[PDB]
């Protein structure tokens, strides 16, 4: 079954995508968090603000390779 | 076996989780929106905060259903 | 079957891409947050293109 391969191919580069999605996700929510607290300018807010940068280059990257 | 089954469960657990995450993402959107508007302390900001929450846990859950 | 499958595919990709744009969108204006820029022109202008990153995201879902 090559077309089910090639759907397999595609569901697994789908899965590593939502993966790093979800990441990206718990991160852009404790930035808004953060946000709330009032800290929308510190360090904590820095070093999440590059984890999701890098989250969402992972994620562009898994859903590249579906196509 | 029943490959193409599973096949129809990764996308239907896919289906959900891209229900919830725009569910999420429009939580995230009019989070941001009341950012813009200095509410960013509000009740409003909480409430869509226990939501956005609430909407990542069933995407989570939602993307665990899949392996 | 399988073309429903590769159909369901297609519209899952159409929606990634979509997404990506949207948490592009996203991540730009929370940079924008941080420096005190949230009242700027530029987070306007990214909400507009997050709404509309956003309803594209939703019709490519209706297609699953």
């Amino acid at each position: 079954g090559k077309r089910i391969d090639e759907i397999e191919s595609k569901l697994k580069h789908l899965e590593e995508f939502t993966t790093h999605l979800i990441k990206l996700m718990e991160t852009m929510l404790e930035l808004l968090k953060l946000v709330s607290d009032g800290k929308s300018d510190s360090e904590e807010y820095k070093e999440l603000l590059e984890k999701a940068e890098e989250y969402l280059k992972q994620a562009t990257e898994a859903a590249k390779k579906i196509g």
